[PDB]
C-alpha cells in the first residue's frame, strides 16, 4: 500500500501536508493541478487505488478494504502532521480514513472535503448526454453501460491522445465497482474532534445542496463551509482550480 502513496507536490509552504483519498475509480490524477497551485502546505500526497498501475493485477476491494488500504498507505506520512482530504467518493473515504488514523494513534490536523455531502454523491452531468447520465444514476446491461462511458471518454482527444487505454479500462472497471458500493458502511462514524473544512460549489440541486449542512453532525468542534467556483468536475481544472487552491491556502494553509 505504501508503494501507491503518490507525492503530488513537494513542500511549498510552512503549513501541514495533505493526503488525498481518490474519487470513484481510484485515480489521484484529478488532484495534480490543484496540488501544483497550492502554496501554503507541506508535502501533498494522494493514495492511488490498487490495480490501476501497469505492473499490477486489477483488484476490486470493498469500501472498507479501501479505507484500510488508504490508512496503511498514508500512515507513514500522516505522522508528520497532515490534513486528510477527499473529492467526491474520496470525501467519504477521507472521513473514515481520518477515523482509522485516530485509532492508530495518528491525529490528522483536519478533514478537507471537496464538494461532496456526507454519505447520507453528486455527479458532474454537465458534459454528458441524458443516456450517459443514466448510467451513473443506475449504477449508484452492465457491459453496455460500461461501453457507453468508455466510448464517451475515447471521443475526447485528450483521452485518445495521451491517456493509456489500459489505465482507462482499469479506471472505468473500478469506477463502476465503486459506484455500486452500498450506501451503509460497516465502520463507525462518530463525531470528529478535528476541524472539518467543506469546500462546496454553487451549482448543486436542492436535494444535494441542503445535504451539505449535514457535515455538522460529524463534527464536535469547528466546521467551515467555503464556496468555490465551478461544478463538481470543473472545480479541479482551470480556470477554477486556481481560486480553489487560493481558498485552501487561506483557510487551511500557512505560506
Amino acid at each position: 500500500p505504501t508503494a501507491k502513496l503518490v507525492r503530488l507536490n513537494p513542500r511549498g509552504g510552512d503549513g501541514p501536508g495533505i493526503v488525498f483519498a481518490p474519487p470513484a475509480g481510484g485515480t489521484v490524477l484529478g488532484y495534480i493541478e490543484l496540488a501544483r497551485h497550492l502554496k501554503g502546505f507541506g508535502e501533498i500526497h494522494g493514495v492511488e487505488a490498487p490495480g490501476l498501475g501497469a505492473g499490477e493485477t486489477p483488484v476490486y476491494p470493498s469500501f472498507e478494504e479501501m479505507v484500510q488500504f488508504c490508512s496503511d498507505s498514508a500512515a507513514g506520512v500522516a505522522g508528520d502532521g497532515v490534513y486528510i482530504g477527499g473529492h467526491a467518493l474520496g470525501g467519504h473515504i477521507a472521513f473514515y480514513l481520518a477515523t482509522m488514523l485516530l485509532d492508530r494513534g495518528i491525529r490528522p490536523k483536519g478533514l478537507i472535503i471537496l464538494d461532496t455531502p456526507p454519505r447520507l454523491i453528486p455527479v458532474a452531468d454537465a458534459d454528458l448526454t441524458e443516456e450517459e447520465t443514466k448510467v451513473f444514476i443506475l449504477a449508484m446491461p452492465y457491459e453496455e453501460a460500461k461501453q457507453l462511458l468508455l466510448d464517451r471518454a475515447k471521443n475526447d482527444p485528450r483521452v485518445s491522445a495521451f491517456l493509456s487505454e489500459d489505465y482507462l479500462d482499469r479506471f472505468l472497471r473500478l469506477q463502476m465497482h465503486q459506484l455500486m458500493y452500498s450506501r451503509d458502511v460497516v465502520l463507525p462514524q462518530r463525531k470528529l474532534d478535528i476541524p472539518i473544512h467543506v469546500f462546496r460549489t454553487k451549482n448543486h440541486a436542492p436535494e444535494v445542496a441542503r445535504l451539505f449542512s449535514a457535515w455538522e453532525n460529524y463534527a464536535a468542534g469547528e466546521v467551515t463551509f467555503v464556496d468555490i467556483p465551478g461544478d463538481h468536475a470543473t472545480m479541479l481544472r482551470a480556470p477554477h482550480v486556481s481560486e480553489v487552491a487560493q481558498l485552501l491556502d487561506r483557510h487551511c494553509g500557512l505560506p
